[PDB]
């Protein structure tokens, strides 16, 4: 049942901000490994003496990635007479945040209709607030809300590029690197206790449970009302005979926090032929491959939608297949992005749900818990 | 004149250490943008619940990349059951570091007869300490005093691969990328007053002058008794007509700091091709090119030491080319490393004092500051 609950009117994913401690070194090590295209800045180059940003692009998926400068060179600034282009950028805040976590997400950018009323119900209805609406060039609006641990729902809306300040890179220093990602297709956070995320979040967007489940944990997720903004949340499950990932992921990151995004590619097999021809020169590793009984067992669950040899094409490149009553979900998973054992990143593609696609076709791959400890059951014998 | 002073036995240049919000983002960039080698690490992988450091190779030259985990993890170690391998790792000062410098050397290690008399000598000899001698494993000895700003000279020394606690890496994650760099030329720092930097290194080294000069900026170079390691430091001259690059190094860096690692090449037309390459991949940007002119002029000052196929192909890449009386330099420089306009990298490749080649073969490029200027002028007309 999909009740198009949402309190306010919500667009599309807009954009993944990553706070670091350098940005210039995090955002060419993503470029290269992901296939993304260096596409807009604000730094000191732009007139920005408070913080260095630089946004990547492939098709509609946008990463930023920002670190501070001295604060001593913007220390006679005001927040009314300030050089930063995001106006919620605070040194403290950012470097408080990398010193706790690490490498990660601060920001989930969705666009909506007005970043002003989105902001005002959504602490109407118990959202805390994280920043102010703020116009930008009279042009766009951006506000802040808590989403769990120090990761914030961002809300931007536009009255008709990225935001106000940032400048178009240079032809040359932009190379038009693609390998097939094309969009945002969910955002998933770790948290101490689901129950009162869920209730927190779902309270103040009006989200509705797309799907739950339950492997060390539990999971639901939160949809908006066309089922394109997709926020999964997981929950430790503590007793079992392994260590909960999640619980992993807590003691390492200091607390809740963003644990992966899920890109979705229109060529997952061209993506990761790309991808992994650059995992060791530069780029993102995978995690370790199912073994071939698995792929054995994908023909009796998917050989009427895709062939043997676009089965031995995921086998090649240890891609995971799911599937629905709906449809069909191909999925991998990349080891960690930094040093920390906490957010890593998901290549994904969904075949059905024709209608343009739903969102959430196929679902999220609970089914590949069971098929691969399955299946790596069956290679020992 | 080279007395040969040295007041303790100094090999050759061993390692170069950033300290890093994130060392594995820095260090792929790095090895994609250099062409160096994953060789060894020491982190979560290896027991070290401490610190994450990960080492890049290049023929002799030796890149290490170091962060800190969070210290939750290693809160009940103390320093007698410490899992680092670094044993002068400290989180606080690590994070103080990065948090006021940005991405930078936190190290400039030499390779010594004897660590322990190392440190010693040079403290006798008004060295401030910085962290005292350790033995690894019984086979290292690792020990360090202040050389400038937040900047330590290390000194290791080994009874007969890095450092104990380090692991090789597994070839599949160690692809042999080569560029054609092989060692460490020189590093330099940047200084408010050269005189005391100058009084307080070559005092308690015995390093000898090899060579000052005076362009906003005074500089001197000291060297070993072999001239293998040499460490140039420059101060800001105020009053010019230009802002001193020095002073604003010094206020984007909060104080004095590396400035510059000079990597030679055994083959730099191939160095600047493969990085020339990559520039816009994830690799290293190089600062604009001389005009035209500036290459008009070199067949005049080195048509005897280069044919001119081979001042073409300087042309190409934007190689500099100076001259002393016993030899000749080619070097460019990149633009800056990170986010802030502090460290950069120069590529160099000597000609000459053929004995083996003696050390500063050619100087340090002091002519290419009026053939600059000179040909920028030419170019304009
Ligand atoms: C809840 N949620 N919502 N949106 N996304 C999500 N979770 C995930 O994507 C997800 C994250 C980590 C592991 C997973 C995931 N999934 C769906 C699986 O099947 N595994 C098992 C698995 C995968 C790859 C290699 C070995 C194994 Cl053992
Ligand atoms: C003192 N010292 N000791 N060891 N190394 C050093 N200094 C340097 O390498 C060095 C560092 C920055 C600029 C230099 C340097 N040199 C030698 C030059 O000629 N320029 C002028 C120049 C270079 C490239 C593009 C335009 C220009 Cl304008
Ligand atoms: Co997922
Ligand atoms: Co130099």
């Amino acid at each position: 049942k999909n009740p198009k609950s949402d309190k306010f009117k919500v667009k599309r994913f807009h954009h993944i901000e990553f706070w670091c401690g350098d940005a210039t070194n995090v955002a060419r090590r993503f470029s290269w490994g992901l296939g993304m295209r260096f596409s807009a800045k604000s730094d000191l180059s732009t007139g920005n003496m408070v913080h260095a940003s630089y946004l990547l692009t492939s098709g509609d998926l946008r990463f930023l990635f920002t670190a501070p400068y001295s604060p001593s060179l913007s220390a006679g600034e005001i927040k009314p007479t300030t050089t930063a282009s995001i106006p919620s950028f605070d040194h403290g805040s950012c470097r408080s945040f990398f010193s706790s976590h690490g490498l990660g997400v601060r920001a989930v950018a969705i666009e909506v209709e007005d970043a002003e009323s989105a902001f005002s119900i959504s602490v109407a209805n118990g959202a805390i607030p994280s920043s102010p609406p703020i116009v930008l060039n009279e042009a766009v609006t951006i506000a802040e809300v808590k989403l769990y641990g120090d990761v914030v729902l961002r809300y931007v809306s536009y009255k008709a590029e990225f935001l106000p300040g940032f400048e178009r890179v240079e032809d040359a220093s932009s190379f038009p690197l693609d390998y097939g990602i094309r969009r945002l297709d969910h955002a998933v956070g770790n948290v101490p206790e689901l129950g009162p995320a869920l209730t927190y979040v779902a309270g103040f967007t009006g989200f509705h449970q797309f799907a739950e489940f339950t492997s060390g944990l539990n999971s639901a997720v939160l949809a908006s009302n066309d089922e394109m903004v997709l926020l999964p949340i997981n929950e430790p499950v503590h007793g079992t005979k392994r260590k909960s990932q999640i619980q992993t992921y807590l003691e390492h990151n200091e607390g809740a926090g963003l644990q992966h995004l899920a890109l979705m590619s229109e060529d997952i097999f061209r993506t990761l032929r790309e991808m992994r021809k650059r995992s060791s020169i530069g780029g993102f590793d995978f995690m370790p491959s199912p073994p071939p009984t698995y792929y054995q067992n994908l023909k009796k669950r998917v050989g009427d939608v895709l062939s043997d040899d676009q089965i031995k094409e995921c086998e090649e490149l240890g891609i995971l297949v799911d599937r629905d009553d709906q449809g069909t979900l191909l999925q991998i998973f990349t080891k960690p992005l930094g040093d920390r054992p906490t957010i890593f990143i998901e290549i994904i593609q969904r075949v059905g749900c024709m209608m343009y696609q739903s969102g959430g076709c196929g679902g999220f791959g609970k089914g590949n818990f069971s098929e691969l400890f399955k299946s790596i059951e069956e290679y020992e014998k």
